[PDB]
């Protein structure tokens, strides 16, 4: 099955490593593909032949409760666009251990391990990573901070699209993350780019492998292509307010006589700080229980209304043409990571992704919930102290003040509200280019409205 070989191929790397350094072969040594192919054969023979212990991560309960599940409700996946293909993994958020995982819908027909093995865009879910979750770290950005949804066009010409929509107007981050507008998340990357933030920095800390940082669309997943398992440990690392653990199935291998193979090393890197990974939480709890992208919490609390009632975060994606959909849920105990496609690519139905997904994870996480009653946790996120709380303009996301708008100094007042920041200084004065990106007809048609308020 899907774990057996998982592991097998994992194994086979740490042993081909060990057996190199056991026989003293070079680096240089090591470049040669006769040595390389002698090795990997010799590190198969040792498994298959050494009588070695290889210590897993994986909880068996928990794991062959995800197993029933996929048997049990994975037809709840299928949408009239044929057998719909499925990986998911379930990773400790304090450890990065993987605890279980679905490899696809049975072994037996489709041995594509799509936990592991299969990369396809992570579409919107890569927002809360590389856009937003940077734009705060770097104190461009806080949670009441305001974005153009103005229609604008990609540097091609072609308009940037949401379904049928080219746009809106200004609207918070709250509002452009529990939507999943794109031309929100366009601005907060340009801002990044033109302020030449170290963007490749954060995502190689966490283990993603993007090859053009440049890509427009890099936000809503243009230009990535990830593993369920890799992308699970991206938001591991916000679930854990900010600190990274490398995912592992693997914890040790041992020989007979008890001698170390190899042995997982945590390194744990603070990838964001404790303000921006509890402040994108915050935005994320809102992303679920608004209900626009994904049923899933009504999905959940029909099934186990008390897990539901648990701190649940999460974002949604779909790619271009529906071809793949993702749901990252977290707990602060545990992520589970959801992909669906079909393996030759072709589109899902346009709701794959709202319901269908939504449904079937919301039976997985209850399955696992069943196997391992408190394994999901009862603690809630919480904003870190280091937070900065900031009253700022409902209008403007940022604080009172005077503006000059076509001449005249005007005095901007109304609605208030809380900002969580992660800088120092907090949310500034109000200034007339107040939203991230925009044109200057957006603005024009911002403040004529803002100004009509007054
Ligand atoms: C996040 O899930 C958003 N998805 C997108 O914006 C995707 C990004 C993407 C595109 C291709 C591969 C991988 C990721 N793009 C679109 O949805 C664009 C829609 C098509 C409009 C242009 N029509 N044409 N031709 C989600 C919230 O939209
Ligand atoms: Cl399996
Ligand atoms: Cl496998
Ligand atoms: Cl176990
Ligand atoms: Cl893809
Ligand atoms: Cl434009
Ligand atoms: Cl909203
Ligand atoms: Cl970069
Ligand atoms: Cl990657
Ligand atoms: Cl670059
Ligand atoms: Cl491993
Ligand atoms: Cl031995
Ligand atoms: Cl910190
Ligand atoms: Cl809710
Ligand atoms: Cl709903
Ligand atoms: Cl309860
Ligand atoms: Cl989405
Ligand atoms: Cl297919
Ligand atoms: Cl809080
Ligand atoms: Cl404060
Ligand atoms: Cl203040
Ligand atoms: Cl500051
Ligand atoms: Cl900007
Ligand atoms: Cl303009």
């Amino acid at each position: 099955d899907y774990l057996y070989f998982t592991t097998l191929a994992e194994a086979q790397e740490r042993m081909y490593d060990y057996l190199a350094q056991r026989d003293n072969v070079s680096a240089k040594e090591l470049k040669n593909e006769a040595t390389q192919k002698f090795y990997r054969d010799l590190a198969a023979k040792e498994i298959e032949n050494g009588g070695y212990k290889i210590t897993t991560t994986i909880d068996q309960k928990i794991h062959s409760a995800m197993q029933s599940a996929v048997a049990d409700y994975g037809y709840l996946l299928d949408d009239g666009t044929g057998r719909v293909e499925v990986g998911n993994v379930l990773m400790d958020n304090q450890t990065g251990a993987i605890l279980g995982f679905v490899g696809g819908r049975n072994y037996q027909e489709n041995q594509n391990n799509h936990a592991f093995d299969t990369k396809r865009s992570p579409a919107s879910t890569t927002k809360p990573l590389l856009a937003y979750g940077i734009a705060i770290d770097q104190g461009l950005m806080g949670s009441e901070t305001i974005l153009s949804n103005y229609p604008t066009n990609f540097a091609n010409g072609n308009p940037i699209m949401y379904a049928n929509s080219k746009g809106t107007g200004m609207m918070t981050l709250g509002e452009a993350l529990n939507y999943s507008w794109n031309i929100p998340a366009y601005w907060t990357y340009r801002m990044l780019r033109e302020n030449g933030v170290d963007v490749k920095g954060y995502m190689e800390k966490m283990g993603y492998e993007i090859p053009e940082y440049g890509i427009e669309s890099l936000p809503m997943g243009g230009g990535i292509e990830v593993t369920v398992a890799q992308h699970t440990n991206g938001y591991q690392t916000l679930a854990n307010n900010g600190v990274y653990h490398q995912k592992h199935v693997i914890s040790k291998i041992e020989a007979a006589d008890g001698r170390v193979v190899y042995e997982y090393q945590d390194k744990p890197v603070q990838v964001y700080s404790k303000a921006t990974a509890t402040i994108m939480q915050g935005l994320l709890r809102e992303v679920l229980s608004s209900r626009v992208t994904t049923t899933f919490k009504s999905n959940l609390t029909s099934l186990n209304p008390t897990l539901a009632n648990a701190d649940w975060i999460g974002k949604t994606g779909t790619t271009g043409q529906d071809e793949n959909m993702w749901l990252m849920l977290s707990t602060p105990r545990l992520t589970l990571g959801g992909w669906i496609g079909h393996d030759d690519n072709h589109s899902l139905s346009q709701q794959a992704g709202y319901s269908n997904n939504s449904n079937y994870m919301a039976h997985l996480v209850n399955a696992i919930q069943q196997a391992s009653p408190s394994i999901w946790g009862n603690e809630r996120f919480a904003l870190d102290p280091s937070v900065v709380k900031s009253e700022v303009l409902k209008s403007t996301g940022q604080k009172p003040g005077k503006v000059s708008v076509e001449g005249k100094e005007v005095e901007v007042t109304g609605s208030t509200v809380t900002s969580y920041w992660a800088n120092k200084s907090g949310a500034p004065a109000t200034s007339y280019r107040f939203a991230i990106g925009g044109s200057d007809a957006d603005y024009q048609n911002a403040w004529s409205s803002i100004v009509g308020s007054l």
